[PDB]
């Protein structure tokens, strides 16, 4: 038969990976971030509450 | 009795058969039709990512 008349086709897009949907970064708290534009730390305190007395 | 002069009748009309629904080529990507109009081979190429690095 055809053994170099017969041509092959190439799809000219490229088939694009199925990747899980990011949802995290908007679930958690970003007020840091005015304060974190410098530095490479952030300390964050927290009271220790004074104890009730008998 | 009448052995030999009542008629058998033939109907002139075929039944046709009773044949399942076809779907499955409606619910399939076509879009390859469209370059697949010569040869026997359509390839399809897709992407392999980027590697996030530390």
């Amino acid at each position: 038969a055809f053994n170099n008349f017969i041509p092959e086709l190439w799809s000219d897009m490229l088939l694009e990976e199925w990747t899980a949907q990011t949802v995290f970064a908007n679930l958690v708290n970003r007020e840091y971030e005015g304060i974190a534009s410098k530095g490479n730390v952030v300390h964050i305190a927290g009271v220790v509450a004074p104890t009730v007395k008998d």
